């Protein structure tokens, strides 16, 4: 190893919290909602010692790769092998196609950030053991700085008299659930999953409701077509599921986003 393991990850976050926790160690890099990477992206991830990605329930061509069939020594490691994933707003009570009933979005919680960050210095601690002490290290120094972020914002959601906000695709269900906040996505799970007319009427009586006076988007035009209907404004709010392409760690790409919603349901 020249720089150390070759690391490759599917997106933002992953890319994100392994590169916070291996430090100074390895060469972390990153592939370039629709998915299906790209042929030298499956042809770098079995060229590569290890592969992360967030779950099943996203990044579901994950499961496709047979490492041993092309003869690789890529490590596939799910960076939320684990992690209990709650159900999609809509179908809670459905009794079960089945990978449509679980949320992925818990990098968002600033607290299930922490957990899969552990995950990953646990299982980068299982392929590299040599510098287990670097990855737990690096991992809860992340912890308590999400831990810290989670006390700082939530005496401020309290205080929040407006608790319900609307979103472009539902995305930030376990940010809302961390801090007693109620959501809605005008998408679904996926930002491809178009709302059907009935469920845009329901949008419609959504935001009338529960006084919704903004609508969060993300830098759509279905969300265009309702700030008519309903006179919101429109606030950007990243779900982080793209590089913000700046120079702050992840959780202080997510205290920003956090700060934005936090004044505005004030
Ligand atoms: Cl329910
Ligand atoms: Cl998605
Ligand atoms: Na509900
Ligand atoms: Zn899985
Ligand atoms: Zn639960
Ligand atoms: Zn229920
Ligand atoms: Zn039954
Ligand atoms: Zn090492
Ligand atoms: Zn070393
Ligand atoms: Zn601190
Ligand atoms: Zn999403
Ligand atoms: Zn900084
Ligand atoms: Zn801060
Ligand atoms: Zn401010």
């Amino acid at each position: 190893p020249g720089k150390g393991m070759k690391i490759v990850t599917s997106f933002y976050p992953i890319y994100a919290m392994v590169k916070e926790v291996s430090g100074d160690l390895n060469d972390v890099r990153m592939i370039q909602a629709s998915f299906e990477p790209s042929a030298n992206d499956i042809a770098a991830i079995y060229d590569a010692d290890v592969f992360v990605y967030h779950s099943h329930t996203l990044e579901s061509w994950a499961g496709s790769l047979d490492p041993n069939l092309k003869k690789s020594k890529v490590k596939v490691l799910e960076a939320s092998e684990g992690m209990t994933l709650e159900r999609v707003p809509g179908l809670e009570d459905v009794e079960a196609d089945e990978k449509t009933l679980y949320d992925p979005h818990t990098w968002l919680d600033p607290e299930k950030a922490g957990e899969e960050a552990q995950i990953i210095a646990d299982k980068l601690s299982e392929v590299d053991s040599e510098h287990k002490e670097t990855y737990q290290k690096n991992a809860q120094a992340f912890i308590k700085k999400a831990q810290e972020l989670t006390k700082k914002f939530q005496p401020k959601f309290e205080k929040a008299t407006q608790k319900t906000f609307v979103t472009q695709h539902t995305a930030f269900s376990y940010l809302a659930k961390r801090f007693g906040l109620n959501q809605l996505g005008i998408a679904g799970i996926s930002p491809e999953q178009e709302p059907s007319p009935r469920q845009l009427t329901e949008i419609q009586e959504f935001v009338k409701t529960y006084k919704v006076k903004t609508i969060f988007t993300e830098s759509s035009k279905v969300a265009e077509t309702l700030v008519k209907s309903t006179g919101v404004g429109l606030k950007t709010l990243n779900p982080l599921e793209s590089d913000p392409q700046n120079d702050k760690t992840y959780l202080e790409n997510l205290e920003e986003n956090m700060s934005i919603l936090a004044e505005e349901l004030k």
